């Protein structure tokens, strides 16, 4: 074990191995380099999204409560593959700042321990190169910054629910926010099935939406269906359109936050893919209220909904941050 970062004295490890360790009486090995898989658009490799998180937690605690381990240096290793030793490094610090208390900090702290090559930075989902670098430690404080304001839970989270609805057969969505934000991929005109792919109509959704109090529809991408659909069924609807793949105007913004503001439920945002417009939009909103940096909601909306926010959209959120983060203060000063 040398070179192994240290997470728990004498208990728990993290490991780089060329090849596949043999556990002994004294060390369990065990790796998810092969059990959790990103699923990726382009380039993109990570990071793992919540449940695959979710699931590597509670595989990681069943062996630390687990009798004939209990005896036992248990080791996560992963290989020499960097975009899996990065999720790899990902998920364990994630369990450290999640179940063991630590901070983004200590627990980055503790991947840099051993003697070890340095972490590669997660990527966006776009054809060209990515300058806006997304490095583990961005991914735990992201992970910090989810749990401090409620995002999820791990003691009610429901991996199967989340693992039903990402999928495209299901209606592409996943919750940002619980209560407030879910973002999907944009409704079609007719429920089919085109060339194997399954479009939903907008009726598809009426029944989550309405159990779940989705109040209000934004759409940010070309029309394709009738808003009328939405607000016969007694949604609000609200059209916002940039163009895939740019930044939103001030106005959009503007009008955005306005929309958001002024319900008290959830709002259900989608663009095309409901990636990158519907990611930066909600960046916003989450960036003024919550008082996320633009590296720490990228990382979180990127957990929820891979490849979610691209290209120019990721320096956009870091320019606009400190004027977002102001407009928060005043909003918040002028309640009360």
């Amino acid at each position: 074990l040398i070179g192994a970062c240290e997470f728990m004295k004498d208990r728990l490890y993290f490991a780089t191995l060329r090849n596949r360790p043999k556990s002994t009486i004294n060390i369990h090995y065990f790796s998810i380099d092969e059990e959790l898989v990103y699923e990726n658009f382009y380039a993109d490799f990570g990071p793992l999204n919540l449940a695959m998180v979710y699931r590597y937690c509670c595989k990681l605690n069943k062996k630390l409560k687990s009798y004939s381990l209990s005896r036992k240096k248990i080791v996560h290793y992963t290989s020499f593959d960097q975009r899996k030793r990065a999720n790899a490094a990902f998920l364990i610090g994630a369990y450290a700042v999640i179940y063991l208390k630590k901070t983004p900090e200590e627990a980055y702290r503790a991947l840099l321990s051993g003697s070890n090559p340095p972490y590669l930075p997660f990527r966006d989902a776009s054809f060209g190169n990515c300058t806006y670098n997304l490095t583990v430690l961005d991914c735990l404080q992201g992970i910090r910054k989810g749990l401090q304001h409620g995002f999820f839970d791990f003691e009610t989270f429901d991996a199967e629910e989340y693992e039903h609805y990402e999928r495209v057969e299901n209606g592409d969505f996943n919750w940002i926010v619980p209560g407030k934000f879910l973002a999907f991929s944009g409704p079609h005109p007719k429920s089919k099935i085109e060339n194997g792919y399954p479009l939903h109509a907008p009726e598809a959704y009426f029944p989550y939406f309405k159990k779940n109090n989705v109040t209000t529809i934004v759409r940010l991408n070309k029309k394709i269906y009738e808003a009328k659909r939405f607000t016969d069924a007694g949604f609000e609807h609200y059209d916002l359109f940039f163009i895939d793949g740019s930044t939103p105007s001030d106005n959009i913004v503007r009008r955005f936050l306005n929309i958001c503001e002024n319900t008290e439920g959830a709002i259900a945002v989608h663009s095309k893919a409901g990636l990158g417009r519907t990611g930066t939009l909600i960046a916003c909103y989450v960036m003024k209220h919550y008082r996320f940096t633009h590296a720490e909601i990228i990382a979180w909306i990127r957990i929820c909904r891979p490849g979610s926010i691209i290209g120019p959209q990721q320096h956009f959120l870091k320019e606009k941050q400190a004027s977002l983060w102001v407009q928060g203060d005043i909003f918040r000063s002028k309640l009360k």
